[PDB]
C-alpha cells in the first residue's frame, strides 16, 4: 500500500549477478517501469524464505529513504513467488570493489567509459567521498542510524554516481569484514559501540570517518593487518588508522574530526559534507597544492 508493486510479466530475468544466504540478485529487463523508458535494466533480489515480514519491513523502509544518494528502489512484486524486490541497476557494483579495480596498480586497462585509466585522481575520491555524505546526512536529517556503513554497502552507477545501501549480502563476499558471535562490523565501529553496544547518528559518522579511509586507501580493510580481536584491542585504546599515501592532510584532519573519542565531540556529517563538496569542487589549481 505504501509500497508499489510491478507485476511478475513485467520483469523479465536476464542472468545473476550476485548470491548471499539471504537472497539472489539478477539482471532483469522491467518493461513499463518509468514514463521515459518502456524498457529498462534493474537488478532483481529474490528472497529465500518469518521471512516475509523483514522483506515487507524493509520494502516500506526503502520507499521510505528514496533520495539522490540513497540507493533507488522501485518496489516489489508480491504475485505468486518468489518475492521480487526492485532496484536500479548499478553498473560498477559495490564501491569496494570498484576502489579495488582502479587502485594506484591500475593503468590504461582499468580505463573506461566513466573512468580515466590508472588510479583514481584526488578529485574522483573527494567526488565519491561526497556523495556518500550527502547520503548520510540525508539519513542523519531523518533520524536513521545505519550501523553497517562502509564502501561494501554503498553502489556506484554510471557516470560514477555513488549511492548508499545496505546488502544482507555483503555478510557473504566479505565475511572477513565481521566478527561473528550474529556479525558486528567491529573494524568500522566506534570505542562506544564495540564496548557498550551503544549505536547513533554519532557512531555512524566514525564509521564514514573510517569509509573516507577506505576510499583514499583504494578499498583496503581497516586494520587488516589485525586479527579481529587485536582489531577490537586497537580501537577501544584509543589507536587511530594511520593518514593514507594518497590523502592529503586535509583530509586526514577530517578524517580524525569523526574519530573524536567522545561522541559528542565528532563534528556532524553535515560538516563533514560541507568540507568535502568543498574540496570535491575546487579548481584543480587549489586541489594540485594539497
Ligand atoms: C553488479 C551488481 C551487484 C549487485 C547489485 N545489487 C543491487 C541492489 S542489491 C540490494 N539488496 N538489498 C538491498 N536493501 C537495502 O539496501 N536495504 C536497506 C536497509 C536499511 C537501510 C538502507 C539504506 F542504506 F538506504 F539506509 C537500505 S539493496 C543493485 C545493483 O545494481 N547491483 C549490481
Amino acid at each position: 500500500a505504501c509500497v508499489h508493486h510491478i507485476k511478475r510479466r513485467d520483469i523479465v530475468l536476464k542472468w545473476e549477478l550476485g548470491e548471499g544466504a539471504f537472497g539472489k540478485v539478477f539482471l532483469a529487463e522491467c518493461h513499463n517501469l518509468l514514463p521515459e523508458q518502456d524498457k529498462m535494466l534493474v537488478a532483481v533480489k529474490a528472497l529465500k524464505e518469518s521471512a516475509r515480514q523483514d522483506f515487507q519491513r524493509e520494502a516500506e523502509l526503502l520507499t521510505m529513504l528514496q533520495h539522490q544518494h540513497i540507493v533507488r528502489f522501485f518496489g516489489v512484486c508480491t504475485e505468486g513467488r518468489p518475492l521480487l524486490m526492485v532496484f536500479e541497476y548499478m553498473r560498477h557494483g559495490d564501491l569496494n570493489r570498484f576502489l579495488r579495480s582502479h587502485g594506484p596498480d591500475a593503468k590504461l586497462l582499468a580505463g573506461g567509459e566513466d573512468v580515466a585509466p590508472g588510479p583514481l585522481g584526488l578529485g574522483q575520491l573527494l567526488a565519491v567521498a561526497s556523495q556518500v555524505a550527502a547520503g548520510m546526512v540525508y539519513l542523519a536529517g531523518l533520524h536513521f542510524v545505519h550501523r553497517d556503513l562502509a564502501t561494501r554497502n554503498c553502489l556506484v552507477g554510471q557516470g560514477l554516481v555513488v549511492k548508499i545501501g545496505d546488502f544482507g549480502m555483503s555478510r557473504d563476499i566479505y565475511s572477513t569484514d565481521y566478527y561473528r558471535v550474529t556479525m558486528l562490523p567491529i573494524r568500522w565501529m566506534p570505542p562506544e559501540s564495540i564496548l557498550y553496544r551503544k549505536f547513533t547518528t554519532e557512531s555512524d559518522v566514525w564509521s564514514f570517518g573510517v569509509v573516507l579511509w577506505e576510499i583514499f586507501t583504494y578499498g583496503k580493510q581497516p586494520w587488516y593487518q589485525l586479527s579481529n580481536t587485536e582489531a577490537i584491542d586497537c580501537i577501544t585504546q584509543g589507536r587511530e588508522l594511520e593518514r593514507p599515501r594518497a590523502c592529503p592532510p586535509e583530509v586526514y584532519a577530517i578524517m580524525r574530526g569523526c574519530w573524536q573519542r567522545e561522541p559528542q565531540q565528532r563534528h556532524s556529517i553535515k560538516d563533514v559534507h560541507a568540507r568535502l563538496q568543498a574540496l570535491a569542487q575546487a579548481p584543480p589549481v587549489y586541489l594540485d597544492v594539497l
